[PDB]
């Protein structure tokens, strides 16, 4: 899908910067500080009920949306050079958080479906 990305800058320690990213329901904020690799740093479900933040933003960064809109927003506050890098916004399917063995596994049931 397309995604318009707007905002960043320069901002002095304490500032506060807002990105926008207007418009594969689930959407997440990257970023990638200077010699480090592309990181979370926070999540929104397709309806915005469910967030997700990386432990050195919370309390600090909040994301939302405006449905009206199809934008996704992450307004970031109390920043600190340690905010500094390139920052992205993504839009995943459904079935891409559920690829790979990640996490906790019941026992698995079988189910066996016999013919009329």
């Amino acid at each position: 899908v397309q995604l318009v990305e707007s905002g960043g800058g320069l901002v002095q320690a304490g500032g506060s910067l807002r990105l926008s990213c207007a418009a594969n329901y689930y959407m997440g904020w990257f970023r990638q500080a200077p010699g480090k690799e592309r990181d979370i740093v926070a999540a929104i479900s397709w309806s915005g009920g469910s967030t997700y933040y990386a432990d050195s933003v919370k309390g600090r960064f909040t994301i939302s949306r405006d449905n009206a809109k199809n934008t996704v927003y992450l307004q970031m506050n109390s920043l600190k050079p340690e905010d500094t890098a390139v920052y992205y916004c993504n839009a995943r399917s459904g079935g891409s958080a559920w690829q790979g063995d990640f996490g906790s596994w019941g026992q698995g049931t079988q189910v066996t479906v016999s013919s009329h």
